[PDB]
This record gives structure tokens, C-alpha cells and sequence, in this order.
């Protein structure tokens, strides 16, 4: 939907669009970085640097809490109040209904990592702010006070860790952030590569499997089951916060930094935010999610939120926005301050955030089989599980079910399997 016909591979930073005078609006969920008190480089700091190269492209930022729903509402508004947003849970087959293409996916694949993540039909509609993994944020000082001198790598070792933390320390062993739906929905992030070591599990096995959530009796501490059982067991064993209904996200950052929370199950993007939330940065560390597959640990490599451009925006703003995105990708250093993997395609660097990952194999999810690019998304929709789509409510239900002992983890996963397998048959 490119009005200026300028594509991302064609943009020569500091040359292209130097004649443009426009104001563009950047809508994202980093409310922290919209504040003057951000304990790092905030948005204005980046924009000031961008303006040294493009002084006549004014970039303004808007941010919203509960971004996952606000962005969806903003797309329904169908207006010009934004030029760049972080793409929300829009299906691939709908990208071209909202966003401007950055180019052919085969061209963008020479420029960025993950060019086919936010893509459809050979066109790329999203550029990730950085590369992400999911793991566990943990306070190493708390871990030392509890006698834990090596990181758990399996679910049983993880629960034993939580038992030691609760026994020997005052830290909340694992904080759920139940009250944040996105924080609960983030458990979906662990069920593919992390849990199976198989890049083909998410997009090629799950849409052809009626029971992806059942326990794997050949390796019962692997596969999606083991992921969600970890959460179930943390709550049921009494290793989480006393009141799940009153969790608070912003204050949990400080509590992790000061050793009042021992672990939180979050992506790498969360580590600098909590390192910075207090004076004890060096106690806040990042570990692989504790699953091991045949002696090895794996982490899915997938994008953070991707930057998408409004097809409503006029010709000048579309191009200015593409120039800003390219500047964020190639120049800003944002990935390096926000716990990110750089998105420039053949940048092999990585922040110190991954210093416990030296033995971990990062694997990008395989795409769908040729011809089934929509099969997973359709199954997900029919089943209403919303896997990796923001449905945190299904995760909240586990916390409630575990805390109240109304259902076993197996009953819950069987219920998911019924809904998923019915959807699989429908499509
Ligand atoms: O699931 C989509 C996407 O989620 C990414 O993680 C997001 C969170 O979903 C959430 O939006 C979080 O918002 C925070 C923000 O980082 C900061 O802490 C601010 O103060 O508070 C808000 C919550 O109100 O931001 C992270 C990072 O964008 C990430 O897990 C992706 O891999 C994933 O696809």
C-alpha cells in the first residue's frame, strides 16, 4: 500500500527523503520510555539522535497501557492519528488491510532478521524492534541466599529451586503478574522451540495435531504440557504471591531488583527494565526457561513487537515513517539497550543479557508448509485459545484453577486439546 513507492531496501539513510518536511506519530506500548524518568535512553533521546540526520522529520510518540487492546481499537478507528505502531494481534492475511509493505520478503530478508514473521504472500509488513527470546528473570543474590549455585534446567529442578527460595529466603519465589493479561499470555511463548527443540512444532506440527497440549509420556518434562505445568505447580505448591488478583507490574520491577521477588517468567526484553529499576542491577539475571530436551536447552528466536506503517498516512508520512523504521533498525542501538537481538540481518552481536545462554540453541520457528500459511491462525481462531495472540485469560484460569484446586493440570490441558482438535478438524 506504498503511496510513495519508496521501499525499505531502497532507502539510503541520510540521502533518501532529505527533502521531506513532515511530522509523524509513533504509537507503542513502551509507556516507561515515554517518561522523562526512564532510567535509560528514552524515546526523545533516540529521536534527538534521529534528528541529527533527519532534522525536518518530526517524530512524536504516543503510548498506551494495555497496548494489545488499545492498538486493535486504534486500527478499528481507521484514521490518521498514527503513522507507526507496534503491530498488534492481527492475522497475517489481514496485514495488507492495514499496513504499508516494506518490500518483497525476499529483498527484506537480505536486510533484516525475521523478514517473514510479519509478512504475507511475499511481502513484509513489519520490522521487529529487536530479536527476542523468552526465559526467566531471577535475582542471583536471592538464589545464593537459598543455596542455589547452579541454574535449574528442568521443571523438577525449577520447583526444587522455588522450594529452597521460599524455605531459606523472604523473596516471593515466583511472581505471576496475573493482573496483567499480556504477562500471563506470555507463557505461550515457551511452548514451541523452547519446549520441544523443534523449529517445526509451532507452525507445522501443531496445526496437524489434535492434542498438542497433552503430556508427552516419552519425555514428560518437555512439550507445551510441561510449560503450563510449571505455572500450575508454582501456584499449587504455594510458591507464588499471596494474592494473585492484586499483582502490580511496575512495582514488580523494583521488587525483582531488591530481592523481594526471586523469579519472573518473562522475555529478555524485561531484564534491562528490572536491572534499571533499582540499585542492584547486577543481581538481576536471565536464565533459560528450565526445560531440557535430550540433554540440550533451546530458545525460540522471535521478534519483539514489530513496527508497522499506516496505510492511511499520506505519501510523505509513509516515507518518513519508513525512514524512521530503517533508522531504528540500522542506527539507533535500541536493541543493545533494551535486551534485544539486533535486527540488521548479519549483525551477529548480542547484549550481555545472554551470558547464561552459551550452551543454548536459539531456533527461529519454521514457517508453515507451503500452502498452509493461514492454517495455524485459523485453528487458533476457531479454538479461541489465542496461542501467542494475547489470550492471557486462559492462563489466568490456570492460576485460579491451581490456587483453588478445582482442576488438575491434565484436566485443563485436555480441555484445551478438545478445543484445539475440534478446530483442527474444522479447517
Ligand atoms: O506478546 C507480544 C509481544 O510481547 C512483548 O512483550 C511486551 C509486553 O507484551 C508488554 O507489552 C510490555 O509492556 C510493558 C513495557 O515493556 C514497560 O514495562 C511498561 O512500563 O509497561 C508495559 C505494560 O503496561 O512490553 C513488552 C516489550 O514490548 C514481547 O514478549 C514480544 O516477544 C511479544 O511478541
Amino acid at each position: 500500500n506504498n503511496k510513495a513507492g519508496v521501499t525499505y531496501p531502497e532507502i539510503k539513510l541520510g540521502e533518501t527523503g532529505k527533502d521531506l518536511k513532515a511530522t509523524i506519530t509513533f504509537f507503542n506500548g513502551r509507556t516507561d520510555m515515554g517518561l522523562a524518568s526512564y532510567p535509560g535512553k528514552n524515546w526523545d533521546a533516540y529521536i534527538k539522535e534521529f534528528n541529527a540526520m533527519y532534522p525536518n522529520i518530526t517524530v512524536k510518540v504516543q503510548t498506551d497501557s494495555n497496548y494489545a487492546d488499545s492498538a486493535l481499537t486504534r486500527l478499528q478507528a481507521n484514521n490518521d492519528s498514527w503513522d507507526i505502531m507496534m503491530i498488534p494481534a492481527v492475522d497475517r492475511s489481514e496485514f495488507s488491510n492495514y499496513f504499508v509493505s516494506y518490500g518483497k520478503t525476499e529483498d527484506m530478508d537480505k536486510e533484516i532478521k525475521l523478514a517473514n514473521e510479519k509478512a504475507y504472500d511475499g511481502q513484509t509488513y513489519g520490522v521487529a524492534t529487536d530479536g527476542q527470546t523468552s526465559g526467566v528473570v531471577y535475582n542471583a543474590k536471592v538464589f545464593k541466599e537459598a543455596g542455589i549455585n547452579e541454574l535449574p534446567k528442568t521443571p523438577e529442578e525449577f520447583q526444587a529451586a522455588l522450594k529452597a527460595i521460599k524455605e531459606k529466603t523472604k523473596a516471593v519465589p515466583l511472581y505471576t503478574n496475573f493482573a496483567e493479561e499480556w504477562a500471563m499470555g506470555a507463557w505461550d511463548q515457551y511452548i514451541g522451540g523452547n519446549a520441544t527443540g523443534d523449529p517445526k512444532f509451532m507452525n507445522q506440527i501443531m496445526p496437524h495435531d489434535k492434542t498438542p497440549f497433552a503430556k508427552d509420556d516419552k519425555a514428560p518434562d518437555t512439550h507445551p504440557y510441561a510449560v503450563y505445568k510449571t505455572l500450575y505447580d508454582a501456584v499449587a505448591n504455594g510458591y507464588t504471591e499471596e494474592d494473585y488478583s492484586t499483582t502490580d507490574w511496575e512495582s514488580s520491577k523494583g521488587k525483582m531488583n531488591n530481592g523481594e521477588i526471586a523469579t519472573m517468567v518473562l522475555g529478555a526484553w524485561a531484564v534491562p527494565q528490572m536491572k534499571q529499576a533499582g540499585e542492584h542491577a547486577d543481581d538481576v539475571q536471565y536464565m533459560p526457561f528450565p526445560i531440557t530436551v535430550d540433554g540440550k536447552q533451546y530458545a525460540t528466536l522471535a521478534g519483539n513487537y514489530s513496527m508497522g506503517i499506516n496505510k492511511n498516512s499520506d505519501k510523505d508520512r509513509q516515507e518518513a515513517a519508513m525512514i524512521f523504521v530503517k533508522w531504528m533498525t540500522e542506527k539507533s542501538g535500541y536493541s543493545k539497550n533494551e535486551g534485544g537481538i539486533p535486527i540488521v540481518k548479519n549483525d551477529d552481536s548480542y547484549p550481555d543479557t545472554y551470558e547464561h545462554f552459551k550452551d543454548v540453541e536459539l531456533i527461529v520457528d519454521a514457517p508453515a508448509k507451503e500452502g498452509e500459511e493461514d492454517l495455524f491462525a485459523d485453528i487458533n481462531s476457531d479454538s479461541e485459545l489465542g496461542i501467542n495472540n494475547g489470550n492471557g485469560k486462559k492462563i489466568q484460569d490456570i492460576v485460579v484453577d491451581a490456587a483453588n484446586k478445582t482442576k488438575t493440570i491434565d484436566q485443563i490441558m485436555g480441555e484445551w486439546d478438545q478445543k484445539w482438535g475440534k478446530a483442527v478438524e474444522s479447517e
